[PDB]
């Protein structure tokens, strides 16, 4: 039920992203393989975002930006999240093409920031029709 499913989808998204922003910040795990970890934990559909985004990656010449918003449209029908859901995701993939350190870093908690004001918002959503 997608009023119910959204907010749970939402913060698997933040835990799922906030490992990956701590391997890119100063991991010694190739993306590849963190976002591969990540899916093996996290319950379907979020999971296969994941693996997708591992998949193009490992077997790609892709950018991990390019990987991401791929990987991203092809499971975006799967899940129960709103356009401005996609667009923060969109944001992060764009975010993974930030060559400036501290300024990809900061474009990462953003987007973070940004699915925990989208999940309050989905819950509220809930409680509005309880």
């Amino acid at each position: 039920g997608s009023h119910m499913e959204r907010p749970r989808q939402i913060r698997q998204l933040r835990a799922a992203l906030q490992s990956l922003e701590a391997e890119i910040m100063y991991g010694h795990t190739p993306l590849h393989t963190a976002s591969q970890q990540i899916a093996k934990q996290l319950a379907q559909p979020v999971s296969t975002l994941f693996s997708a985004f591992s998949d193009q990656l490992d077997k790609g010449s892709d950018s991990a930006k390019t990987a991401w918003e791929q990987s991203l449209k092809k499971v975006w029908d799967t899940l129960s999240l709103k356009k401005s859901e996609y667009e923060v995701l969109k944001q992060f993939g764009e975010t993974l093409g930030i060559h400036d350190r501290i300024s990809q870093q900061k474009h990462i908690k953003l987007a973070l920031t940004h699915l925990e004001a989208s999940e309050a918002d989905a819950e509220q959503a809930q409680a509005k029709n309880e």
